[PDB]
């Protein structure tokens, strides 16, 4: 190693993901020549669709279409960096490939005006969940969120996101049925402690609090790549480079890319 870097591709080989899942190629070393890396990456889709690369940081690039994937689309990814100088004498340690498919269109919209999280599958409403989002002093950002990992039980610690547990906006909370939707720390999870406020008042630090029953349903039926869109909150907009906020970047900007950066 040292002059060799190993690329990692997401999603998993054979995985079925939602319509918002971007292709992600992560290197274990910073890429000096982003242009070279993009050239070494071949992506084939069926049905065919145009897409483009955009870097979230110095080690990870993302590729996605202008709009959400069409359900049933099959995607093949070939990261051929072996023999390729990714910049300053750094070569790919080996080549990697992955194949994944797009499942049904699942888009859950959380409207702060109604305090309801509505899950639509292929355009049809299948669930309407009262929710309680970030309180005014710690609001939930508006925007398009891509569903990530899920946990039957986990502890969310504010210090993971730069906020001391002992501070006013701090917390170290055990939660059931947690589905992560932003690297910034936003999750859709079971919140038995805010069932009264759900559908009426925002009381969280930013997460989308829902009933235990609804959180479990969300955990069982929503998958990586599905979409959660938050609208009308007093917060700002999820950053395009969050890690799960890719879609908040305007297509013209995304297509333009940032390889010469």
């Amino acid at each position: 190693p040292a002059h060799l870097t190993m690329p990692y591709v997401m999603p998993g080989d054979g995985e079925v993901v939602g319509v918002g899942e971007p292709v992600a190629i992560r290197f274990d070393e910073n890429i000096a020549d982003r242009g070279a890396a993009e050239k070494a990456i071949k992506i084939t889709t069926n049905p065919p669709v145009e897409g483009a690369f955009y870097w979230l940081n110095n080690r990870e690039v993302r590729w996605r279409p202008e709009h959400f994937w069409k359900p049933g689309t099959a995607v093949d990814v070939a990261v051929n960096t072996y023999g390729v100088d990714l910049g300053e004498g750094m070569f790919g340690e080996d080549n990697v490939q992955t194949h994944f498919t797009i499942g049904d269109e699942v888009i859950a919209t959380a409207d702060d005006n109604t305090k309801i999280l509505t899950v639509r599958v292929n355009g049809e409403v299948v669930k309407s969940m009262p929710t309680s989002m970030g309180k005014d002093s710690t609001p939930t950002a508006n925007g398009i969120y891509i569903v990530g990992s899920r946990y039957k039980h986990i502890i969310m610690d504010s210090s993971t996101y730069g906020v001391p547990v002992n501070s006013p906006n701090g917390y170290r909370t055990d939660v059931d049925w947690a589905t992560q939707i932003s690297y910034s720390g936003v999750f859709v999870h079971s919140a038995p402690w805010s069932v009264g406020a759900q559908g009426h008042t925002n009381t969280s630090h930013g997460c989308l609090n829902v009933s235990p029953s609804n959180a479990q349903w969300f955990y069982d039926h929503v998958k990586r790549g599905d979409i959660v869109e938050v609208v009308n909150t007093v917060g700002g907009t999820l950053p395009g480079i969050d890690g799960l906020g890719d879609w908040n970047i305007p297509w013209d900007q995304w297509r333009a890319g940032n390889a010469k950066a």
